[PDB]
């Protein structure tokens, strides 16, 4: 149908305007401290402290299957991310600033996507 195509072209818009504010928010990590998983190499029992692990690989693999259905679901993602560092990691730890650091950057270039995707529609 044509309302279906109609519907594929903003979901594609939604995910290449998604795609730059992930580029934005990747620019606020410049240590890659969360580019990448957890290793479960290395940290063997993080599943046991963090159930529902992320990190921006993971984010843009799911962003490029047009698996995000509106900014609410990027959002609970990017929080993920900062709020499983803030618990598995203490207060004086480097990877705790560093989310610290993402989450109060980030906040500045979501605030504008949230106006962006209810402006555009």
């Amino acid at each position: 149908s044509m309302e279906q195509v109609a519907m594929e072209l903003r979901l594609t818009e939604l995910t290449r305007l998604l795609r730059s504010v992930l580029d934005q928010l990747q620019d606020k990590d410049p240590a890659r401290i969360f580019a990448q998983p957890v290793s479960l190499k290395e940290v063997p029992d993080y599943l046991d402290h963090i159930k529902h692990p992320m990190d921006f690989a993971t984010m843009r693999k799911r962003l490029e299957a047009q698996g995000y259905k509106n900014l609410h679901e990027f959002e609970e993602d990017f929080d993920l991310i900062i709020d499983n560092c803030m618990k598995y990691n203490a207060r004086d730890t480097v990877f705790y600033r560093a989310a610290v650091r993402l989450r109060d950057q980030g906040g500045v270039v979501l605030r504008q996507a949230r106006r962006e995707v209810d402006s555009i529609g």
